[PDB]
């Protein structure tokens, strides 16, 4: 069972999903708390180049509002497709810019889990 | 000339980045308008994997906030450096993703002016 | 015009695409000459954290052999679809990894032309 | 420890890496063997935009050989530093493209080692 402001994470980056017309190009809403109890919001940018998937959005936002650490990360699919485990592009960022961060993912039984960074690049 | 909008732009961005802590990962701010005279902001977020350019966080902000199309954009660097040209691979999402933009670019005279994409990526 | 050495990358890239199966994720191949009399080739491949396209391929490529500097570079895409013009992010790679080369590329009448890459990052 | 094959995959990334000047864009070799025992090589191209890893110009330079799947890949870093793990951006792209490759990595004990891809990417991102 996650704590209460990281459902919150949840409720709100499904929002910002739910609240955008169904698009092939921003298909999924992320959210992330800050250690002071900020939460931003953002959503991928489809790119061949690697347009930045939601979670680096999220990171610009609170870059842009001096956020500084963040403490947990989650990301929302459209389409009702729910929680997405970050992809490894962005396991990599949040790890080199956010080491104390941990991500939302469904874990064995399919519940939502709150996982420290460092456990999804394992060695 | 600039437009009061796309004055306004630059007020934006310079305001974002000068006011988070000087950083390495976080050096760049970026202010795009949308069709409907919304603003949007966002900073960059360095990495060697691609990490987004100000403007690409500019742009996921707008979409989160169902912006539909951006009209103008400009990006500013940290410690007083002014208007930065949007680079190559920022050039290319913006054309794609927003055909109909113009980015704020220093003209001859170092003087801003907002271009078509087109003509930053023939 | 177009000189002898510019018509072969565009044959070389050309027959590397046509050489391999029709794929959606290996779509383009490139072939670019060193100052030190060497060419390399490459493929693209796709994917949306920002896969490297053909180009950069290529650059990799060369760097395994210690090629130092390109020259000219073209990029060819399956399906007979001929000569594509770099991407905003090769150009930029481009300029700033080997700002002496030149992109083969289509000019206004549709033929083969030789340009500095500085002409594709307009001021 | 590693297979005679997956062996040479080190040898053949430690050769190109020290076979080209010491830089600080083409700074790691990585290698990779295809399904038929042909081995494919690359440099990272280092560019703020995402230049690619070593491995992703591997993938390119199979690619463009019609090698196929392929079934292993190491990198090894310049500055004599050995043995590399994919970072989080080839481990997605590695699992996407070749989900049944092994990246040969370090061990508790520093020693090279074959892990499956999977294994890299724990509550692995999948639509
Ligand atoms: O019947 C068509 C395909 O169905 C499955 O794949 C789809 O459904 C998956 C589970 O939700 C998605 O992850 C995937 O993206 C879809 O393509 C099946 O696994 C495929 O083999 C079928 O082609
Ligand atoms: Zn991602
Ligand atoms: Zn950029
Ligand atoms: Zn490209
Ligand atoms: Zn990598």
């Amino acid at each position: 069972p996650l704590s209460q402001e990281e459902s919150t994470l949840i409720e709100r980056a499904t929002a910002t999903i739910n609240s955008i017309p169904i698009s092939e190009d921003y298909s999924v809403a992320s959210a992330a708390l800050s250690s002071d109890g900020r939460i931003f919001t953002g959503v991928n940018v489809y790119h061949f180049t690697g347009g930045p998937c939601a979670e680096l959005v999220v990171l610009g936002t609170a870059a842009a509002a001096a956020a500084g650490n963040l403490t947990c990360i989650v990301a929302i699919g459209n389409e009702n497709r729910g929680i997405l485990s970050p992809c490894g592009r962005c396991r990599q960022v949040l790890l080199d810019l956010h080491p104390g961060i941990k991500a939302i993912v469904k874990d064995s039984d399919g519940q939502p889990t709150a996982v420290g960074i460092r456990e999804l690049l394992p060695s």
